[PDB]
């Protein structure tokens, strides 16, 4: 069956989000330190401009998933259906542009199943379309929405995202929202493993 609310929930508290061109170091090895740092969900994002294209993209696709597998953290995909299908991704992560929500839903099973929303209504629509999380931003320039949609009393999992940092984040999980996800913060910190750390504290102790 489709993951819990509640475990959905857990999951997206450091939700890190990264592709070889969010990092000047080895790629594989940010992600593996985010990982023993403290993340609690990835997100393989490999596009935007010089992102991996063709064989050396999936490689490090396989490579991010194995690591997600021994650290015992879902590997989520974003956009590519085909791809999280044939790598037995945990999950797949959309935006509202290129994908009908409703029938990915229906082609993944019972895969996590992640949407970016930006309006009231497209939480609403994302919700009712099948999705089991819901990414919120840009929270800064890289939380009223959030307060918005709890006070209505919309209680599906949300994970803040866009211009994050270890000290911006708070407020984000006391508007609401059930984790913080990231990029930059962690990806070009000069110690990635503690950056995850510090968050991983962070939100722990917002959410208790």
């Amino acid at each position: 069956t489709r993951i819990s609310r509640e475990m959905m929930k857990e999951l997206l508290s450091v939700y890190f989000i990264m592709g070889s061109n969010n990092t000047k170091a080895d790629p594989v090895t940010v992600v593996q330190k985010a990982l023993k740092g403290g993340a609690t969900l990835y997100q393989f994002r490999e596009k935007g401009g010089d992102a991996l294209t063709g064989e050396a993209r999936i490689k490090f696709a396989e490579k991010a998933q194995a690591a997600c597998r021994e650290a015992g953290v879902p590997f989520i995909v974003n956009d590519d259906v085909e791809l999280a299908l044939n790598l037995k991704a945990d999950g797949i992560h959309i935006g509202q542009e290129d994908a009908n929500a409703k029938e990915v839903r229906a082609a993944i099973g019972d895969m996590i199943l992640g949407v970016s929303a930006h309006t009231m209504s497209e939480v609403k629509q994302a919700e009712e379309d099948g999705a089991d999380y819901v990414g919120l931003g840009p929270i800064y320039p890289t939380v009223s929405l959030i307060e918005a949609v709890r006070r209505q009393g919309i209680s599906i999992p949300i994970v803040g995202i866009g211009g994050i940092t270890i000290d911006n984040a708070a407020p984000v999980i006391q508007a609401g929202a059930d984790g913080v996800s990231m990029i930059s913060a962690i990806s070009q910190a000069e110690d990635p493993e503690s950056a995850a750390r510090k968050f991983r504290e962070e939100i722990q102790t917002y959410k208790t």
